[PDB]
């Protein structure tokens, strides 16, 4: 029973939940195609301060249920509220990264505002990624289509190509690789269902958050890389921050897209300072 | 509980059962020493057409209990039946790679055919494999005894050099390795019994299977890479598919072992055509 | 259910139990920061020869709870006896490498040596790693505050860092690194809980185990590598079987800390001769 909490449509979500029980609570929400262990330098940070911090892994992502369907943000955001439920932590401080700021938008827009005192979206894939005849500065969908088709044809291998070259930026000149990083990126994707992970990636590319981000009127903090290979800065975080009511985007100069690591102390500080505001 | 069912001799068994419940089933049997994990391009190709398709760990495999005895062909089959008999998915397509044709063969003939529609034996180990001064032509045993030894030495060594070399012929000249595949080999491997796969070694290359092949009417297809370095062409698929009464070979020329991984796109078109014959 | 047990305070620890039911029992307990996976070797070599062997994963190690708390030599000795309490395997002989071997110590302290009939400590923690006024010739404090931060920095990097240089020897003119015990090592690191390890390392260099030594008065062996670079010999083994009442110290000349893997087959042999002795 520790660390799982069965959804009313019987997947098991597993969860992380350190720190005093009647501590502030910190609820973090992963990418792509990771889990929550993708957290742990911030984990660590919180729960060394006194923080009561809480993080899930995604339907079909690390140790929770390989269900094969319901691979859509609103299942994403009633699987997070099935955690908020079992473990009474309403009015936390909810931060994603990546795909799991999606994932806490759309957590905010289904299950109401009142339940989170503040929204963090770390490198985050809102308002719409792809490109669309309202969305001429997006991607093209077949970027998208072309991630469908690595996985499809050989994840093993893209789980190694994605996070030795764009992720982290270890492909631009004078950064400094980190193996283990790499490894641990690659571990967590192959612990999770290719059929969750395939269906995942129209999850997150092709949703519309726009409007749930419009009815944020909590306070959001906005962390986004401005050399972001996955999520194009311009398109995401710098639009986000003027949609939602009472937003503050920071930008981290020169920064990939994997900053929970790259720059954790950074986030760590950027996090610590918007919690104690 | 999603993904597992608990057999009568108390041994859990992890399985994935992906897509929608009214399709056609295929139920498919993993290789040593793997997880369902290892047929995760076939499970997608299948989902993503509509079937259901269904695959489970072996017994001290995968994520499957690391119980310490049983590790034998009739054991292994009737693990297999206990996730049919909780699924009810009887009547579906089975499909094995390497050990896993063994199970399905020793699965049909122990629970009966009149619950398999069709069968697949994908570079299987039957006959078997082992030289006996009655089997003259199979493979001396000193070569079994010496991967049993190297698993008690350095199991994660040799579980590295194994999908390095044979498995995949990424041995042979102008090859061209995934490191991704490789490390996704051993991955599975390592997560499994030391004690499950030392014992796995007698079962898979020391059982015969002859008179349950003999025994077989439903229609059979045999798939097997005329370069296989771990179950040799000629003493296993070539007989196999001669030995049951209603048997086909396809050879694919030039193909390793893994040819779940290395001819992905061969298998799944051939799979489908027989499902749909 | 198979291999796991909850903790009176709901903590469910993994625990393998491989062999005959009526057999001698020996009991074995892993290090920092690892699993029962790490026994590999001699769990093998002892069930192959007929006897039962059972190794669980500390809390928050490997496939056990990742509980925020409790993260102390009291708690892992309380742990390890909930799964003898379950197996009713009371008067094992019980076997500790590095950390495991403090463990061994303050389960016998705490749950009473009469439920051991043997004990060994192998490379083991004990008596007290950290240089104080008691033990001036201990390891300064700060490198473990080193360790520590290096987890909290990048855990995942300094998790090959480690098995690549200090832990097998690795680092020493002549050694023959092997990349599969390296990853290995990696792979059960990170599948446990950052913060279980992160407090991890101050309960094994900052647990004065001396009095509980002093209160032992079965047999006793203690086996340590000279030329260990993670638990000093000096300070540690060579002590520790000076104390106890009854204790033998067998040294490998030459030897590094992760002897069970580098020195398996005399590890084997002498765990053999004491079992029987």
């Amino acid at each position: 029973s520790m660390g799982t909490v069965t959804t009313k449509d019987g997947v098991e979500i597993f969860y992380k939940d350190w720190g005093p029980r009647d501590a502030k609570v910190i609820h973090f929400h992963h990418g792509w195609p990771l889990s929550s262990d993708d957290w742990d330098a911030q984990l660590l940070f919180f729960v060394n301060k006194g923080f009561r911090v809480v993080a899930h892994d995604r339907r079909g992502h690390g140790r929770s249920s390989q269900v094969w369907d319901g691979h859509d943000m609103d299942h994403y955001a009633d699987d997070a509220a099935a955690v908020v439920e079992k473990l009474g932590t309403h009015g936390a401080m909810h931060v994603g990264h990546s795909t799991g700021g999606g994932e806490v938008v759309r957590y905010i827009a289904r299950h109401g505002e009142r339940n989170v005192s503040k929204a963090v979206l770390i490198s985050s894939v809102p308002p719409l990624m792809v490109k669309t005849s309202s969305n001429p500065n997006g991607t093209p969908k077949s970027v998208f289509d072309d991630f469908q088709a690595h996985v499809a044809a050989n994840r093993a291998q893209f789980y190694l190509d994605v996070p030795a070259g764009p992720f982290y930026g270890y492909n631009r000149p004078g950064a400094k690789p980190s193996e283990g990083v790499i490894y641990n990126w690659w571990r967590q994707g192959m612990m999770g269902s290719t059929k969750a992970q395939y269906d995942g990636i129209v999850a997150f590319s092709q949703t519309d958050f726009t409007n749930d981000l419009k009815g944020i009127t909590i306070p959001v903090l906005v962390i986004h890389g401005d050399d972001d290979q996955v999520v194009p800065y311009a398109d995401s975080g710098v639009l986000s921050a003027k949609l939602v009511k009472n937003g503050k985007l920071i930008t981290y100069k020169g920064a990939p897209h994997g900053i929970p690591t790259t720059h954790a102390d950074k986030v760590n500080a950027d996090l610590l300072e918007f919690l104690q505001s």
